[PDB]
């Protein structure tokens, strides 16, 4: 009586049909040009400015997220006053294409913050358009569109298109596969089952913590079904230990074959009371920490490279701010990733999944809560095989992004379409 519904996001044209105690609008790293034109002709919004940091792109990332992280935090008494409109401006470009990730972030906002209405809009040639101000002003008087999208002439929105025997798979019976995050309760289970599938396998886990006994234990059953596994012991976010791990890798074997991404953690708090150490520290293992892997892994021949995001990074969620923005960075890497291979400069087919709630992930466990999900959204802890079954149709789709839902059908279908 339950089934998994699966989903996949879509540009529509969509355009069918209160008032603002104040409205922001934040550019990421946009043309100056497009900056000056927008406050003079917008001067009754505050305009900020986001052009400054200097790193690697997921380093300017986590600091545009701290801003608007910090910048709601400061709001946060006028949002219990009155309306409140924030626009980010997104330019399609090289990598700036990522910033539209914040979307996350604006979906964990206005659940926590009744009164807001959160935009990200992302544009081609932002500057080059004159007309910008009335579309911005067009758009805030539509509140419920949540992701806009403006190219050639165009204006979409994203929404969720519905995606419909035995399965296919991508396993080699040998050769290397890695779980970052292996460790975890998730990498543990995809352990196994490559444990069963492989035969000959190679699979290196890895993650910060030393192994505890049972883990170990764990593991040495995996070693039983004739794959070797080795724990490498490193920490995503530092990007030399991620080169180590890959070239050891090289050194040690003969190529890489797959990859998940599965490091990260969330840490449940609303904005209001978060940390920027909290906030930074949940960001880093899947935004640098994939940054990372992706540039070292760059030389391999890999069958895929996976993202394990989650549902919260496409719908938000209370308390998840920053996993939130986290995962949606990973979503919008999945598409960068396929646009650079077809330059041919990477290697294999790119996908993020945004999974629901595993009936046995580690992480959280869903309780009594697991009944206001159920009555909130109609999802339901999500079994093993159904995930593993999902995982298979998610690869033979070859769509870098697809949203998993375990529930009610009609429920889930309802609240999303
Ligand atoms: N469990 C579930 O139902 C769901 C899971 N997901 C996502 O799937 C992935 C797997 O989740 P799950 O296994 O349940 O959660 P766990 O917390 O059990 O797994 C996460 C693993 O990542 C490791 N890790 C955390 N930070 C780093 C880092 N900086 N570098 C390297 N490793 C790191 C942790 O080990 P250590 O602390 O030793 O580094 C931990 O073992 C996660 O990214 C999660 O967000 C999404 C939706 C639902």
């Amino acid at each position: 009586h339950m089934e998994r519904l699966m989903l996949e996001p879509v540009w529509e044209k969509q355009n069918e049909e209160l008032s603002y105690t104040e409205h922001i609008i934040v550019l990421f790293e946009t043309e100056r040009s497009v900056t000056d034109s927008i406050a003079s002709h917008m001067k009754d919004a505050r305009v900020i400015t986001l052009n400054e940091a200097v790193g690697h792109i997921a380093e300017r990332y986590q600091c545009y997220m701290q801003n608007i992280f910090e910048l709601l935090q400061s709001k946060v008494r006028k949002l219990s006053a009155g309306r409140i409109i924030i626009q980010a401006i997104v330019p399609l470009e090289k990598e700036k294409q990522l910033f539209a990730g914040v979307s996350g972030l604006f979906k964990t906002a206005e659940i926590e913050f009744s009164k807001l209405t959160a935009q990200v809009i992302e544009i081609e040639k932002p500057e080059e358009m004159i007309d910008l101000h009335l579309k911005l002003k067009d758009d805030s008087r539509r509140p419920f569109d949540k992701q806009i999208r403006y190219e050639a002439g165009y204006r979409f929105v994203k929404g969720w298109r519905e995606m419909v025997d035995t399965l296919h798979m991508p396993w080699r019976d040998e050769g290397v596969y890695l779980i970052t995050g292996g460790a975890g309760s998730l990498g543990l289970l995809f352990a196994k089952e490559i444990a069963n599938r492989t035969g000959r396998s190679t699979i290196v886990l890895t993650g910060r913590s030393v192994l505890s006994e049972d883990k170990e234990n764990e593991l040495e059953a995996l070693r039983s079904i004739g794959a070797e596994v080795v724990y490498r012991e490193a920490d995503v976010s530092d990007q030399h230990a991620v080169r180590h791990l890959l070239e050891e890798i090289k050194e040690r074997y003969g190529t890489l074959n797959g990859i998940i991404h599965g490091a990260g953690s969330s840490k449940d708090r609303f904005i209001i009371h978060k940390t920027n150490e909290e906030f930074q520290e949940v960001l880093q293992p899947k935004v640098s920490g994939l940054l990372h892997v992706d540039e070292c892994s760059k030389d391999f021949p890999l069958d895929f490279f996976i993202f394990f995001s989650s549902v919260s990074g496409c719908l938000g969620n209370a308390g998840q701010a920053d996993y939130a923005a986290a995962n949606s960075f990973m979503d919008a890497f999945a598409e960068y990733r396929r646009s650079l291979a077809a330059s041919k400069k990477r290697f294999g087919s790119t996908i993020s999944f945004n999974w629901p709630l595993w009936e046995e992930g580690g992480m959280q466990v869903g309780a009594e809560d697991e009944k206001r999900m159920l009555k909130t959204t109609g999802m339901v802890p999500m079994p093993t095989d159904s995930g593993l079954k999902a995982f298979y149709q998610g690869i033979v789709s070859d769509k870098p992004q697809v949203f998993v839902m375990e529930g009610q059908l009609q429920k889930m279908k309802q609240k999303l379409l």
